[PDB]
């Protein structure tokens, strides 16, 4: 069996191929189902009353993690997503464009020539604008951090385990508790932001209870750094295979959108999710019994040539974007921190290109080592300043 890990891409992306070719919808020794094809992923996310998000029908004894908005299906999740849907509109998300190119600007003039970008730039810019987001204040960065690590590289194996549930809370006991503490100061004393605005919230004629509010709180700030992170990495290290895209970008910056979108097809930063059978079902002719975990291949779907021509090029002229960026999801889940992710990144990359002209990976600096699992990314990414304005007579 032995599905390859997220650290060895190419073997990965090969052994994507392999299965999008001989076995697109495959019974793992777990039980779990994969599903390799983009047609076959778009089919599963868009049918959510066959594949619903609540893994814990399939977990042993686990009961539903209340206000956990990726967990919740229709008619429910529609009540859920509208308390904090006008927070993320492109026009309220544009105004944040100012406060996002000061924190890039301002990070990034303090670099040396040779520097992470990931503890320069690529950590600290997300959860900056995420904590502000929620009214968080900046000497609690370095516990988020703290907390998305343990959660990412929690040990894990079987995904329907019951013990993993367990863990997984556990792990996530120390920041819910915490956001339950913040959630209480806002009902007392609310500001403008988003904890603020879902603590004051009706959901069906009632406010979210204090656990829901806090759990719906830890989702938010979970959804609204890691993937921001892992994504403004792979720009750079997929530039640094590419790098015509440096001058390129440099010669027309209006093409970075379009570099972002690419980035993303290509090396998406959640490259799997996971869903669970309602009642028997059929997936390209296969036989799916109820009550069991379905896994999309978000990475393989972008890698599928029935999908995208020359899959494996990386090409920015490529039409795909917008609603159609399958490593946002697809449908009702489809990522409510879209337009912020797209704008950040698009930010983060004029600055570079502005200070440096280009950076160059390091690929021999031990500190480059991918993520084993859950993202698709790198947990540093030295660098190396193509110019900057520090270099002198
Ligand atoms: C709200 C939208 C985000 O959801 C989460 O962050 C939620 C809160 C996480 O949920 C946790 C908490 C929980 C109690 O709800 C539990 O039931 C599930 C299994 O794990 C994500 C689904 C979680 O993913 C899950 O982590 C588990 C430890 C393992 C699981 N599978 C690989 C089995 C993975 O999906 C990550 C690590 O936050 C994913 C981040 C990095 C994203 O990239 C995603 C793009 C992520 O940012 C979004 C999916
Ligand atoms: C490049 C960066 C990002 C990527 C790749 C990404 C990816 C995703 C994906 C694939 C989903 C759907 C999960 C599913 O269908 O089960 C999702 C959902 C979500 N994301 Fe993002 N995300 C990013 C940034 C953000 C940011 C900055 C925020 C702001 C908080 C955010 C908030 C959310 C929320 C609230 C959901 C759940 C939506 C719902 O279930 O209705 N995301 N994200």
């Amino acid at each position: 069996d032995e599905v390859p890990g997220m650290a060895d891409e190419t073997a990965l992306l090969d052994w994507l191929g392999t299965m999008r070719e001989k076995q697109p919808v495959w019974q793992d020794r777990y039980g779990v189902w994969h599903v390799f094809r983009h047609a076959d992923v778009q089919t599963v996310l868009r049918d959510t009353a066959t594949f619903s998000s609540d893994p814990t029908r399939v977990i042993e004894g686990a009961s539903p993690t209340p206000g956990m908005i990726h967990e919740i299906d229709p008619p429910e999740h529609r009540a859920l997503r509208k308390v904090v849907s006008s927070a993320f509109t492109p026009r309220t998300i544009s105004d944040l464009e100012p406060r996002i190119r000061d924190v890039t600007r301002s990070l990034l003039a303090d670099a040396g020539e040779s520097f992470d970008l990931v503890d320069v730039l690529a950590f600290p810019l997300p959860v900056t604008i995420v904590a502000e987001l929620l009214g968080l204040p900046p000497m609690d960065h370095e516990q988020f951090g703290d907390w998305s690590g343990a959660l990412v590289d929690i040990q894990m194996d079987d995904p329907t385990d019951p013990a993993l549930a367990e863990r997984i809370a556990d792990v996530l006991n120390p920041l819910t508790a915490y956001l339950k503490a913040r959630c209480a100061e806002r009902r007392a004393d609310p500001g403008d932001d988003l904890i603020s605005r879902l603590v004051l919230a009706e959901v069906d004629g009632r406010a979210l209870d204090d656990e829901e509010a806090a759990n719906f709180s830890t989702a938010l700030l979970l959804a609204g750094h890691i993937t921001t992170t892992v994504l403004l990495g792979n720009i750079v290290r997929t530039l640094d295979e590419h790098p015509a895209h440096w001058d390129a970008a440099a010669e027309d910056p209006g093409r970075i959108p379009a570099i972002v979108e690419e980035v993303l097809r290509y090396r998406p930063p959640f490259p799997q999710m996971q869903r669970t059978t309602t009642k028997a079902t059929e997936v390209a002719g296969v036989p799916i019994p109820a009550d069991v975990m379905v896994n999309t291949w978000v990475l393989s779907a972008n890698r599928d040539s029935d999908a995208h021509d020359d899959p494996d090029r990386f090409d920015p002229s490529r039409k795909s974007g917008g609603a159609a960026q399958l490593s946002f999801g697809h449908g009702v889940h489809f990522c409510l921190g879209a337009p912020l992710a797209r704008l950040e990144n698009r930010v983060a990359l004029e600055e570079i290109i502005a200070r440096f002209g280009r950076l160059t990976v390091d690929r021999d600096d031990e500190r480059l080592r991918h993520f084993e699992q859950i993202v698709l990314g790198t947990r540093h990414l030295p660098v190396l300043a193509g110019s900057s304005p520090r270099q002198s007579a």
